[PDB]
């Protein structure tokens, strides 16, 4: 007999695991428990803070929900109006020393004239071939050339996507992008070139809210707080070291054993294979691909420069900086960095030289969060990446050479993005059903490895829907039909369902 | 305060209502109750019998299940292997003196060559056009011609569908057919023509099962029997006459009042609006279109003729018979008609003449079930339709003039098919949201009026999913996404889910 | 027996007849003569002069030669370099207050933006449609729309062509336009729009030459002059009144009769039929359609205005003027109008008002030549047309209200354009063979009624080739295969052929 | 100064040279003469006879004319009705034991059902792709696949064409085939498949005439006979050995020199380059490609067998025989082989065995003429080719093993077909104009190397038109525009033109 027995054990307390927990807690039927090796829940949706008081999320995190259930839980956890800030998405792409509104492909109008001709010519060729196309594109690259043409492909899509995905567009599938990659309309785009008009509204994150305190991690801390504490085990005491799939037993680092009837595993599935000592699973998970994410944080002295303004996040396709994206993190909340009266010495100027004075001085302060991808196809020198990011901020004119840096942050996240490679699905349809036969629901950004349903809401609902399948025979819609859930408002499932209304009387 | 109060009230005990009831019974949470004006549950999935002992379903009823949950409930209701008979899905199209295997286009080698030429030319035109198509068809008619070409459309799908729907194909939408591209398989069709080959779309793995006893209606009696009797109210005592949606009160014919928190209504939505005395909904539901169904049954003396053979159901595009479909119902179960030793007098011969003798003779017997549609655009003379069907049987060479008819059956079903008109969705998306705002789940063949999710399995699951929506916040997939549920096997939901395992 | 007998009789001494005569003269085999009712050769390629000394051709006459033989004859006729002036082929379209360089579509950058948008959108439709087109257009109108799209077609080619042909574009065939595919050059059009530029289809290479003296008519006087005078009969003495086909006899005004073995007739075929008293051919030729041409000339005082500049001919699609084309005729040669020292009084101001003085003043002078079409489908008030044209010049900003007009000219030419109606070929394939069965070669702008080979060079060569068919069995390429002769370098036939080189030895 | 001096020298007296000569003789202006290294004119349109009395043309030669001028000359040369026989083309393709009516691709209906499926499927794929194609095929092979599909390509077009052309279809251009390779109509072909109908009327030689005596060579002997003998020089005395383009002098084998002003050369252009001692031209002509033709003749004892019947010529794509074509030469004229009363011993049986006796027996007789191609890509064993042909006749059931052969013929013609390679036009555009600038008209099947205009009537007219260009400035239409001359009735040029009629008066 194990030290503990539950009907449903949940491994991991990032958004996916917390979703499972919240639904299990709502249903209030089967016995359950949730573990995490980190004292603080949140996973990749956590927030660090530097010794100088600058917060950094794990790169640009912005909340946009496809589901009422997710909204209910966020609202329950942070109920007050002042718990949140609402923002309009101000996003641009850096091209030829100018800012082009996102998305690039919908704003050819803001490019130099020569590039406009190249881009429109390409789009015209794409339009004409699309008129007689009877096959579907097989790769990301093919999709790009078919929907946008060579000009936009060469000028932006190919270099940008390598820079973020850390693999070439030719290596990726194209079934994942319905809600990620705007397909430009030939008429609309040439119309906007003629009129000198912009088109900045595409996509589900054109408007967003952000938590007032604690960064994104504050959401997940607060959501986890609504759970019955005795059913949680966060910390070294919650680290899973072994999974015995055959005896339905999990063993924690400190030796505690947990018996389960059903397992919801949200750890990276490659890690799960290893913990299962299941060599067949290990070899299959090794066929999957992922990129690592470097997050670099820079804290800067001074009121917000006019050149920065209300910008939220910014894309960098070009080669004068190593990061693919920058977020003006100080625009998301005034509590993402120190108050103006906080005294901090300058650590260095942006040009890398030492400050004239070592004296602690006041603010105000603003804050830039940078992301740099890494993979076996795109190596990164970890020792120079911080300095390279800062010089890149100078190169791109985000920072003046004389700007004063009062805080820095660098952290590498090994599992950053699950790459939509050509091989992904062939591999997953071997992995998942083999786990499913053992009553293991492997779910989440790396639990199920599907980026198109890899945001916080998707993740949370992967957890919720796993529970709903386990208990109520629900369809795992988010897991198996990304375009379906992303294309509709999912209003049916609520934090209070009829089951609870009826049972209360 | 009403005589009875329940959390969820279910109106109607056809497949849809029985689905709601089965799921509620499984969940064993909220209180509930199911009513029907008929003593026998089953609705349009019920079965009649003539005084001569010949059963007739409400027209051809062949089960193809898209759902494990539905299978679970059928298996539970009729668990024994000898409760069912299995058959291949054998069907033909009657055309120009031939039984052409379905699908029609793969079998046109049976037609005269000159006709084959016109068919192939038309399908070539359609394939060339499909190659450069950049719009979807807007009408059923457009969809038909783009798939088949002119000549083939004119021979089968066009005239057949008018005889079925009782409205022209030019007046119907085509989204209900699903997302498949409307385009010919030119090579498959031309290949069979070149080879002089025929081929039906059936075989050892393309089968259906039919209940051994009581016809299709036997399934629903069995399913209903698994319910707690006290939570059902079937018959005159269960007829709903008034629905006060603001009080959430329903009034029965005998005067009994039922209070509910949520209503699952499976009656025809047009009757619901009348029962609600809601003038806006009456006006809206009166904008929907439907056809009535005449079911004609003919019992015949003799062993099964070779010309009939293993045929299951048959299509009639031509105008030498009024029915659009015939079913050799005697092929579905031996118990659909009397045993061979049963003695019955001949009522008439197939050509209408009187029999030589009035004496009762033995069988064996076989049985034909016919369907004729009726709408404002296609009237039916109820006084001659039986005789006209029987003449139709002679014209189509199903019966010889000498065949001895020993039983006849005719019944008209007012609400038979809900029509996928071009206007349907424009109307439904005003009716359904309004009923939803009043906590009324109107669901079913005429509850929600969507033919593409209008079979027994869809109907059942419409009731199941409505309850799952009410209780567990489930998505109503069958209701809103027919292509979704029809394109996959729905395995997740079971008669025994985790929740019931953990509870015990 | 007739008064005169020849092998080959040529009726008409316009370019077609002169071509026939030049080839007969070169061949110097069969006997021949050429007659004309006019003492001056040239036909519709003649030139008038006003009492004030302003020359006017019969509307804008610009030579583009497809044939070496035609070049040879023009050179022989006017051999000196100073017999010609050379000009670039400079033309514009008057549209919405702008002079848009030709071709119209490559220059829509001059139009307002919202209109550019509508033009480009329509041309995009046209390009997409052209990509899947498997049929040839059947009318002029369909051809226009397929080449240009709706918006651009509505701005220029549609209203302009109605004003030219005096019949709707929907009533004309399109084979006469050549074999080129009716499809947009979308990239060239959007590229000039994107670059905001203009560009006409002329330059140092795209030029025409124009006779230094006597207008276009000086060419044909000089060509005719190389003929043996005794073989010509020009004037009232040369007017044909009767053609007896069955007897092969022609009768002139003064009662003179000419017998022939072969007849080359260049008179309007409908007139030929009348002259033949052939009721059947009369009935057929009346089924042909033609427009009449009003030529209006305006002589103006002043040096050439800057706004006019080097413009040569100009197109007018809009209805603020009755003319479809204007020519800056004073730009073709300084001898098309009086020298600056010549003195003329002002007849009226461009706004119609009387001049302040009636005194004769000096120049310099410039000159405008306008064309107005007329047909049953489009009447012309011959009494107001001059004044309407002059108002048109003001409306189109060609003339200021103050401009001083010193000379006016108006002449109506009954057979002006042979119309390429949908019916034209069905009628001509009945007419020409019947004439051919009688050894009658009916050829020329109205001799054979085919606009696409209705220019000076085509006409001249129609006569040349008819003679060559008569004598040497040559194929009549120009007559029967317009696309062939217009698409190739016609260098084989020369004014001096082997036959003449060999004979003189 | 040279021994002889003429305005126009014609080298070669095959159809092309005789065409030149006939026209120079009709014009009767410039002096001229014609020379040939052979005493009997006719070139590749000549006829041999075996010692046993069996005639053989140089492979299947059948007369079909696009030109009245050609007709006039044949009719003048052989004016009597009994000089000619008229025949319906009866032509088949040997495929899988069956005779498939010509053209193969229009008679899929005669193939076995399984092959019908493969062929139609292929034609369906081709039709669908052709619906959206916007590029011309570049190679013969591409054209084949595009117009007929892969089933017919593999079954018939690819093996058959290598077998005639002696190069693979991938090496040839496709601009030459308008009148040679039928493009099948999907509806028509599948309709005949369904109805079991044949379609055997395609093409310009569906009906033909053949001279009653002397074989094809009889025509050119008779045509040459109409020329002034003193202007001809045929035999060793007329063999050109040297051409000096700069001096415009030709040297014959016997040392005779001839000065010309204009040269019409009809010898193979590669021979001309060598004779010119012009290394640059030799180098260019070596870039052309040609196949050699082996003609094999077999005379057979017996009345015409029923399996042969009225067959004219037959095609053999299969590798069970070396010949690409067989002609039933005895069907063309009763005078192509001996009378029935002639006694001839049996030389061999068709199975290869010697016959019993040397007894000379009577006929009647019939005759098969076979063609085998050869090139550097397709060697032929000359020592066995006769026996291989005869065994081929047995494999294809044309001859029974016991058939008695009474005469055999074999001759190799070095230049047989000028191959339409991809490179041909590029090379000819460097060759022909260079010769033209030296007053050399190189014309004919190997004079100008263009197969699409390589028939007897084409060749003749290339000579006629060259003279017409030289004397009268005519366009050389056949040479430069094969589809033009092949698609029209060429009726204008006659043996008696207006010129001769007028001068005779
Ligand atoms: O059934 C047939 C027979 C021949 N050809 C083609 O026709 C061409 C010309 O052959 P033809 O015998 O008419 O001319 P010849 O070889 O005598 O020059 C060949 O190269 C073949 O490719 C064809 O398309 N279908």
């Amino acid at each position: 007999h194990p030290d503990i027995s539950v009907d449903v054990l949940v491994i991991g307390a990032g958004p996916t695991g917390l979703g499972a927990a919240k639904r299990l807690n709502q249903i209030d039927g089967p016995s359950w428990m949730i573990v995490d090796s980190n004292e603080t829940p949140g996973g990749l949706a956590s927030t660090d803070v530097t010794p100088e008081g600058f917060l950094y999320d794990v790169g640009g995190h912005v909340i946009f929900s496809h589901y009422k259930y997710f909204d209910d839980c966020l609202d329950e956890a942070l109920p007050k109006e002042d718990d949140w800030y609402t923002h309009q998405r101000i996003s641009y792409v850096r091209c030829q020393g100018q800012w082009v509104p996102y998305p690039f492909q919908n704003n050819i109008s803001m490019l130099p004239k020569e590039e406009q001709v190249k881009c429109i010519d390409g789009m015209i060729d794409a339009a004409l071939e699309a008129r007689v196309a009877n096959t579907k594109p097989k790769t990301f690259d093919e999709w790009i050339v078919r929907m946008m043409g060579t000009g936009i492909a060469d000028l932006f899509m190919r270099p940008y996507n390598f820079k973020v995905w850390a693999v070439p567009t030719t290596k990726m599938q194209c079934a994942w992008l319905g809600e990620r990659v705007a397909a430009p309309n030939l008429k609309a785009v040439t119309t906007n070139v003629i009129l000198g008009k912009t088109a900045g509204n595409w996509g589900p994150n054109a408007t967003f809210r952000f938590p007032a305190r604690g960064g994104t991690g504050g959401i997940w801390i607060a959501v986890a707080n609504t759970l019955p504490k005795e059913k949680t085990r966060f910390g070294e005491k919650g680290k899973v070291t072994k999974v015995n799939a055959n005896n339905k037993t999990v063993t924690l680092q400190d030796g505690t054993t947990i018996g389960y009837k059903k397992l919801v595993s949200t750890m990276a599935v490659d890690f799960l294979a290893e913990a299962m000592n299941d060599q067949e699973l290990v070899g299959l998970t090794k066929q999957l691909f992922y990129s690592s994410t470097h997050v670099i944080g820079v804290g800067v002295r001074g009121s917000r420069p006019e050149r920065i303004g209300d910008k939220c996040w910014l894309y960098f396709p070009e080669d004068n900086c190593p990061f693919y994206r920058a977020t003006i993190f100080s625009n998301y909340s005034p509590y993402n960095q120190p108050e103006a009266s906080a005294a901090l010495p300058t650590m260095q100027l942006a040009d890398g030289s030492r400050p004239q004075s070592t004296e602690a001085k006041e603010g105000p302060y603003w804050s830039i969060m940078l992301e740099v991808s890494e993979s076996s196809m795109k190596p990164v020198n970890q020792e120079t990446i911080l300095a390279d990011c800062i010089q890149g901020l100078v190169n791109t004119e985000m920072l003046k050479p004389t700007d004063e840096i009062v805080s820095t942050y660098h952290r590498r996240f090994d599992h950053g993005y699950p790459t939509p490679t050509l091989e992904r699905e062939g591999t997953l349809t071997q992995i998942l059903p083999k786990l499913q036969d053992k009553d293991i629901w492997s779910r989440g950004r790396f639990g199920s490895w599907r980026y198109e349903v890899g945001n916080q809401d998707h993740s949370f609902m992967l957890g919720v829907e796993a529970v709903d399948n386990i208990v109520n025979g629900a369809v795992e819609l988010t897991l198996n039909y990304p375009d379906f859930v992303n294309g509709r408002q999912n209003t049916e499932r609520r934090l209070v369902d009829g089951a609870q209304v009826f049972a209360k009387s």
